[PDB]
């Protein structure tokens, strides 16, 4: 009867990477480059920040005053998601000393079948018995249990290994009629199974990678399935999970965000944190293009060489030199901009998942 087994310990024992980010000259870019009155408050702020990233994807606002490396420094600047060597065994101070103590299954599908075939196997009870159970049990949660004759007590059995807390990827669709935001951070309780667990579930789209990396969604899309990662004991039989807040202000005490099912139990996914710098472009030659408003000093422009600048015409370029002291920078380009198109730069962070913890009530 524990969450974190004892041999998810000496599992996870070989740590491969441990890279300082402290003693970096440039960006980690080395593989390819060089009460009603605040939940009111607080529901208009999400709003409006979920129609500004629906607007505006992950753009970040720079200010003179504001250092670039200093509060960029552990962001990554990878050109592409789908085929960077990203790794999932890194170590972080970011990422909870738990994650040391999961269990890591390699094969969900293969493994479930064989646990489903062993409980096959193994049933010392066959089904329609009349049986005794004498279970162990605490004192304390014995004085709010009622009589089974006016209300139901049913008990459900728990395979193997399914106590055990793990990364797993749960299938989210919005459920209709709800144009309401949820983000990727605020508790929301699961039911998957008959089990119920509050979960903090990092959203992301379930777009196939070569190496398993998906964008981290900071909030729900709104018109297609996503997938919600978090650290949750796992199911066995990819039953159908379902997604609500408990709030007693609606006559049920049920506001349902959302339903799906059991994807997956697989620790490979990581989600990538996504900063974007939107800007103007100044001027133009035939060649070089004076842009203008990416950073304030030209030594962030030097520690900023190497990740590539994107248009959101669709068109790729780099930087050349920081041309003033106020980030102004000459850059060249695929095509020929105008001054109405947008260009931008990404940086990317490793996002771990959150643990859960069981409801009641």
């Amino acid at each position: 009867l524990d969450e974190y087994a004892p041999e998810g310990t000496e599992d996870w024992s070989d740590y491969d990477e441990d890279f300082e980010y402290d003693g970096l000259t440039t960006a980690r870019y080395d593989d390819h480059g060089f009460s009603p009155e605040e939940e009111e408050r607080q529901l208009r702020e999400f709003r409006d920040m979920e129609k500004e990233d629906r607007e505006f994807p992950d753009e970040i606002e720079l200010e003179p005053s504001e250092s670039a490396i200093e509060r960029l420094k552990r962001y990554r600047g990878l050109k592409n998601l789908y085929n960077c060597d990203w790794q999932v065994d890194e170590k972080d101070p970011s990422s909870p000393a738990e994650w040391k103590r999961l269990l890591r299954i390699g094969n969900y599908k293969n493994t479930k079948n064989r646990i489903i075939k062993e409980t096959k196997n193994e049933a010392q009870a066959i089904a329609g018995d009349r049986i005794r159970m004498f279970i162990r049990f605490p004192k304390f949660l014995l004085e709010k249990i009622q009589d089974p004759k006016q209300l139901l007590f049913a008990v459900y059995g728990l395979l193997l290994h399914e106590h055990k807390n793990a990364v797993v990827n749960f299938s989210l669709q919005r459920w209709e009629q709800y144009d309401k935001p949820v983000p990727s951070q605020e508790p929301i309780v699961v039911q998957y199974g008959v089990r119920r667990y509050t979960i903090q579930p990092l959203f992301s789209q379930g777009s196939n990678s070569p190496n398993n990396v998906h964008k981290y969604e900071r909030f729900l899309h709104p018109d297609t399935v996503s997938v919600a990662t978090c650290i949750a004991p796992v199911d066995f039989t990819q039953s159908p999970a379902i997604f609500f807040k408990p709030s007693p202000t609606d006559a049920k005490n049920i506001e349902l965000i959302g339903h799906g099912t059991f994807l997956n139990a697989d620790h490979s996914r990581i989600l990538a944190k996504r900063a974007i710098l939107t800007g103007h472009p100044f001027r133009f030659h035939k060649t070089v293009v004076t842009v203008r408003y990416m950073f304030f000093r030209p030594e962030d422009v030097e520690w900023f060489k190497s990740i590539p600048l994107f248009t959101k015409s669709g068109r790729s370029g780099f930087i050349k030199e920081s041309l003033g002291t106020h980030g102004y920078f000459k850059a060249t380009f695929d095509g020929k901009l105008s001054a109405q198109d947008v260009v931008a730069m990404s940086l990317y962070k490793r996002m771990w998942p959150m643990p859960s913890l069981p409801w009641n009530g």
